[PDB]
């Protein structure tokens, strides 16, 4: 329901079409909208050439970088000529700076310039192997959005995608169990809780099976992922490392597995296998 | 004592308080005594500042984690400046990285950081985690160490509290006699040890009361957890489960009962009450 304003515009060496004089200083500072960034590019372009354009110049600049210096009428060895190229700002702002020094040899016609704001694309460009988002990233006029696949939630940082793999309460009383996408790498920010529920009189044995990868720590155990046991009289876990846990049998009807993971990592995970017995 | 690396220390970007320069790469690695962590902090910062510091930053990574990426002066949106944060490492080490790319437009002056070695306070846990000891953990510079309650012993392990539950001899001919703590749960790794003697020709009858609670094994009996009693004449037990045993008569003026208790659990525990005839 609210929409960004256009921002465009024009930008000439004083007096164009006409030759500029000497001694002359003009700066412009262009600012686009939040979430886009400036295009300009040259229609016209004729300044004294000189080394690495000592004498006159045009020179852009946007954030904390010089995006160009420039000289000239054709681009050179150590000049640049802007010819038909197209500059762009590193955020949404740009600063355009003119200047020529004591004397002109030749009438030089200086310079017409257009500019206009366009839209960032946060999910595409300034995109080498980091995109901002989890699972999908939406590209928007002004911004960005992230959301997940089915079965998670975006995590509050607006970035991430939480599983829900919390509530799975089992009844079948032989069966498997698992983490998330296994055995693909297990997502970040999850807090999984699967419960184990049956009747009274009867005690379960639990097995991991396959695979397992857990990040650890090299001399700590388990402070970043957690994956742990819980029978209602005794506590196991947690569990880390590349190497599958040994078995576990336990006394109790009822059992509780909780994963916990931080906010980084590829690990794939852990699969297990409860049995039963009288 | 004695280590390599100092208990506190100074680091500086390149020619600080100078401007640094371009390309410029450098890395500490601090590493202090196992029970320590430490702590790093910055007095002065100034970095050029970039879209997710992808020009020039500092990172501070620990273990496998990347804790911090910084650059500018201020904390913006999706950059951050250190301003008076402290950070810490996960275990005894920490690295920090500085890195600057092809051009800085300002004088950017760079960092001092410093870090100290602090005590890690192993019996004081968030809490989220477990206690590492059974009854009083005590603290101390580089390390803890565990103790017991009065009437108990410090197991081999160092961390868990053996009962003093043997040596109780009864003579008394009707009586009570128990688990340690009863009701409440029986102490880990413990050997209770309790001494019926009575007059030649009489004859001892024992009966389980109110609750048992034993440690039991699926397809096994008592396995962990063994509750045994002994007459001259005969042997009982082990007892297990969680089902009031029923009545047992003995022959014998003299019986002893030996518990024995494994390294976990939670379980509550047995009463006898005992009579005698002729
Ligand atoms: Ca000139
Ligand atoms: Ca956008
Ligand atoms: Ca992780
Ligand atoms: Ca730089
Ligand atoms: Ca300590
Ligand atoms: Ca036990």
């Amino acid at each position: 329901s609210k929409w960004p304003e256009p921002v465009f515009g024009r930008l000439v060496s004083p007096g164009f079409p006409e030759k500029y004089g000497n001694h002359q200083d003009r700066s412009w500072t262009l600012t686009a909208p939040p979430g886009f960034r400036l295009r300009l590019y040259f229609t016209h372009f004729n300044l004294e050439l000189s080394y690495r354009c000592e004498y006159d110049f045009v020179k852009l600049t946007s954030g904390t970088k010089v995006l160009a210096t420039l000289c000239g009428q054709e681009s050179t060895d150590t000049e640049r000529a802007p010819g038909n190229d197209t500059f762009y700002s590193l955020g949404p702002s740009l600063k355009v700076t003119f200047h020529s020094d004591y004397s002109n040899e030749k009438p030089f016609t200086g310079f017409e310039a257009f500019y206009a704001a366009e839209d960032v694309d946060e999910c595409r460009t300034s995109l080498g192997d980091s995109v901002p988002c989890d699972h999908y990233c939406h590209n928007y006029l002004g911004g960005y959005y992230c959301s997940c696949r089915v079965g998670y939630i975006l995590h509050q940082n607006k970035h991430t995608c939480s599983a829900l793999c919390s509530g799975q309460v089992f009844t079948g009383r032989s069966g498997f169990l698992s983490s998330p996408e296994y055995p693909q790498p297990y997502p970040k920010l999850s807090s999984c809780a699967y419960n184990i529920r049956l009747e009274e009189g009867f005690s379960i044995t639990l097995d991991f099976v396959e695979s397992f990868d857990v990040e650890m720590h090299p001399e700590a155990q388990c402070p970043y992922d957690s994956l742990k046991i819980q029978t209602d009289k005794r506590e196991y876990g947690p569990f880390c490392g590349k190497t599958l846990p040994p078995r576990i049998e336990t006394d109790s009807n009822k059992v509780t597995i909780t994963f916990t993971t931080d906010e980084s990592g590829n690990h794939t995970g852990w699969k297990i296998h409860y049995t039963s017995t009288a």
